[PDB]
């Protein structure tokens, strides 16, 4: 079964398992192979899940080639992508990514999650670590509808208010507060709310975007973590938070960083911004 793959190098540690990039010894195709990490046997849900996975595909979400459920353990084998976006961002800083570059993945990631919400698929857990890109332009939502499938240092930077302030059930609005911090962090070099504690995540998005009261948010005085006792921080002007991002871009993210999640902009209704009006697809500067 896994006689069939020869592990080329660890990639990296996933959420729900080790990742190699691999070599299909039939096909000859070169893979990234996940081993989903109690031992008892891989649950009939989980199995279900994934299968409806992988009936998920688009040009834009990593592609699930195949589920190996074998000696009950579970293995997935995925589209091979050259790079990550931290690692891309990170090797940019000095310049940092050309506006039309950062425009072009925002684009593509919003139909992405468009096509996931529209199926009724939540990511969970967006970050410029998942986020693969190749050398012909293209950037891909990896780990998509794992979180469903499995329910689990971890990053908080990108995790969206509700969830923070104990919210049950994650709506698609999760998705695009965690893709606008992602877009904003493209745009200016620096991580929009780099928190290392739930608290100081809540503080610091509370800091720049004003404590959320009634009148922003309804119903948010009643969630399980909120606490009367917060501190009160006035809002500040986008202007301050993410030069040099122009009049468009900033009228977009601020939808995206709505507090209520009712409120914050579809992937859908994104994709129609006058941001998107000079849309083009640019290739990136890779080198491997
Ligand atoms: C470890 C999990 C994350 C996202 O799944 N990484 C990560 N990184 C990649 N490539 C970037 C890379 C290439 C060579 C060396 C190091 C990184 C990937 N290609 N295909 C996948 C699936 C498992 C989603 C993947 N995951």
């Amino acid at each position: 079964g896994m006689e069939n793959f020869q592990k080329v190098e660890k990639i990296g540690e996933g959420t729900y398992g080790v990742v190699y990039k691999a070599r299909n010894k039939l096909t000859g195709e070169v893979v990234a192979l996940k081993k989903i990490r109690e031992t008892e046997g891989v649950p009939s849900t989980a199995i279900r899940e994934i299968s409806l996975l992988k009936e998920l595909n688009h040009p834009n979400i990593v592609k699930l080639l195949d589920v190996i459920h074998t000696e009950n353990k579970l293995y997935l084998v995925f589209e091979f992508l050259h790079q990550d976006l931290k690692k891309f961002m990170d090797a940019s800083a000095l310049t940092g990514i050309p506006l039309p570059l950062i425009k072009s993945y925002l684009f593509q990631l919003l139909q992405g999650l468009a096509f996931c919400h529209s199926h009724r698929v939540l990511h969970r857990d967006l970050k410029p670590q998942n986020l693969l890109i190749n050398t012909e332009g293209a950037i891909k939502l990896a780990d998509f509808g794992l979180a469903r499938a499995f329910g689990v240092v971890v990053t908080l930077w990108y995790r969206a208010p509700e969830i923070l302030l104990g919210c049950k059930y994650y709506s698609t609005a999760v998705d695009i507060w965690s893709l606008g911090c992602i877009f904003a962090e493209m745009v200016t070099r620096r991580a929009l709310f780099p928190g290392d504690s739930e608290i100081d995540q809540l503080f610091r998005i509370f800091r720049t975007l004003g404590t959320p009261d009634e009148v922003v948010w309804p119903g948010v005085t009643s969630m399980p973590d909120y606490k009367p006792s917060f501190p009160k921080w006035a809002r500040q002007d986008f202007s301050k938070v993410v030069p040099p991002l122009d009049e468009d871009g900033r009228s977009l993210l601020s939808q995206m960083l709505h507090y209520d999640p009712n409120k914050r902009i579809s992937a859908k209704a994104a994709l129609a911004h006058p941001f998107f009006q000079d849309v083009t697809k640019p290739v990136p500067h890779l080198r491997l």
